């Protein structure tokens, strides 16, 4: 399993190519704030959303604490999608600089 720390993923915000981050937490959780521009695809809906992924990009998978996300990484790699677990999830990322939608 490919893994990245939150520090290393943040560092990618400094790069020109945008990184694809997928937040696989429940809607209840993501409603409290998520990483700007993250795709919000709760884990239990991931098998209904294979179309959101393409075989050309790397997908960084984040959950509350890095456990559900590892399962999604496995699921995605079994479907030919290049996915990387975000170690420590949102616990490590923190609650600062997050987005919530008003509409």
């Amino acid at each position: 399993m490919k893994s990245i720390t939150t520090d290393e993923l943040k560092n990618k915000l400094l790069e020109s190519k945008p990184v694809q981050i997928v937040d696989v937490r429940t809607d209840e959780e993501t409603a409290m704030g998520y990483i700007p521009n993250a795709k919000l695809i709760p884990m239990d809906t991931i098998p209904d959303n294979l179309n959101s992924f393409n075989k050309n990009e790397i997908y960084y998978i984040v959950c509350a604490g890095g456990v559900r996300s590892a399962k999604v990484v496995e699921y995605l790699e079994a479907n030919g999608i290049d996915a990387v677990n975000v170690e420590g999830g949102m616990h490590a990322w923190g609650d600062e600089g997050l987005e919530i939608k008003s509409i």
